[PDB]
């Protein structure tokens, strides 16, 4: 745990849940019945970890929860996330249902519950989900992803035209519907800039929407959008390995790679992205709540004179290496630079279990390579097999493929 490393003090929230008979039993009730009011949410989340079918009913009656009064669209909005992982068709009723509530966030939980059942819809279903379409531009670039996710063509004469809603979000999202369901990615070329345009949320959502098109031909331009790797990694292998075959083909490693190393000076940055080479400028930077002021900072982090560098890392570690942002970027640099003086930190990184800190582990993974650390591959074999994030485990297999 980074927290015994670092000044900085991540607090993580460990909630006391229920057993699966206690959820059950609650999560109905009126909550002014309840010893433990709180319970009646959690109950959903418990749920949603079962197996049995007799849970699933259960969660099928907490998704139909009378949105009368407080307590009950809550747990409905947890039933209706749990049903999705639940991703049992016999959820489907419920969850459509859900697609009229007032509570619009019921709805966009309803829709992406939806989508990860994935079951087989009727004509009568697009149509349902259709109508929770035109809500609002939120609602409805999520209604429009779910289209695309669940590849559904009978709905192109609605999709077709917002691909000039004067929204970004939504209209980026209908041109990858069409690249994706109707087979048309000439529309995505207007993603291209928005992945260096000025508003941090188009850029975010550019990389989103060109890996939902299954456009391949857009990889190069996900190599070097100033996003986090862990967004464009994912959109990348939607395009390279869209059914998670965890392969790669050559013919794409070579720009796989270049992301996955994820290479500040070679991001797409602008002058207003890049902070002067002093220690509180690169901090600052790395503290903005955006990956393009980050990469900025990290990247001059790097334009700084050796010397005063290793000062200057060592400062900042200590300080926020508990801070899963800065835990990357300190990898990564260490990583790039093949600072030989602070391999420490990629022995460090590469062994955080922690789930946040997993855009580490890359970085951690690719400065065994290039520090030459050969007594890492022990824990790279392990995360060859077992690594639960595709694209972590797709590097530690090239690692190793050269180490």
């Amino acid at each position: 745990d980074p927290n015994s490393s670092s000044m900085a003090e991540r607090f993580d929230n460990l909630v006391e849940g229920l057993t699966e008979e206690r959820a059950m039993a609650v999560i109905l009730a009126d909550p002014d019945s309840l010893e433990r009011p709180v319970d009646k949410y959690m109950a959903a989340t418990r749920l949603g970890a079962s197996n049995s079918e007799e849970s699933l009913d259960v969660l099928i009656q907490a998704a139909e929860l009378d949105p009368e009064h407080l307590f009950n669209r809550i747990t409905r909005r947890k039933a209706i996330d749990a049903l999705g992982r639940r991703k049992s068709p016999k959820a489907l009723p419920s969850l459509f249902k859900a697609l009229k509530c007032s509570d619009e966030a019921a709805v966009i939980n309803s829709v992406e519950a939806i989508t990860k059942i994935d079951a087989p819809l009727t004509e009568a279903d697009h149509e349902k989900l259709l109508e929770a379409l035109k809500g609002e531009d939120i609602q409805k670039r999520a209604v429009i992803q779910a289209f695309c996710r669940l590849g559904v063509p009978g709905v192109i004469n609605s999709i077709s035209p917002l691909q000039d809603d004067s929204n970004p979000l939504v209209a980026g999202a209908a041109r990858a519907y069409m690249s994706k369901v109707a087979l048309q990615p000439d529309g995505l070329e207007v993603l291209i800039p928005q992945l260096v345009d000025p508003i941090a949320g188009r850029r975010r959502s550019a990389v989103i929407d060109l890996g939902d098109a299954g456009d391949v031909t857009r990889l190069e331009a996900l190599v070097t959008a100033p996003v986090s790797m862990s967004l464009r990694a994912r959109s990348a292998f939607q395009l390279v390995d869209p059914d998670k075959t965890c392969q790669v083909p050559e013919k794409y490693a070579e720009l796989i790679t270049q992301l996955l190393q994820d290479n500040p000076q070679q991001l797409k940055l602008r002058k207003e992205w890049i902070c002067d080479i002093e220690p509180t400028e690169i901090e600052n930077n790395l503290q903005h709540r955006d990956e393009a002021r980050q990469y900025g900072g990290a990247s001059s982090l790097m334009a700084m004179p050796k010397a005063e560098r290793m000062i200057l890392i060592n400062e900042i570690k200590e300080k926020l290496w508990s801070d899963y942002v800065t835990h990357y970027y300190l990898t990564a640099v260490v990583g790039l630079q093949g600072l030989e003086e602070r391999s420490d930190l990629i022995r460090l990184a590469l062994a955080e279990t922690i789930p946040q800190y997993t855009k580490s582990r890359i970085a951690a993974a690719w400065g065994c390579l290039r520090l030459g650390l050969v007594d890492q591959k022990p824990l790279l074999e392990e995360l060859s097999v077992s690594a639960f994030w595709l694209p972590l485990k797709w590097t530690c297999q090239r690692v190793l493929k050269q180490l």
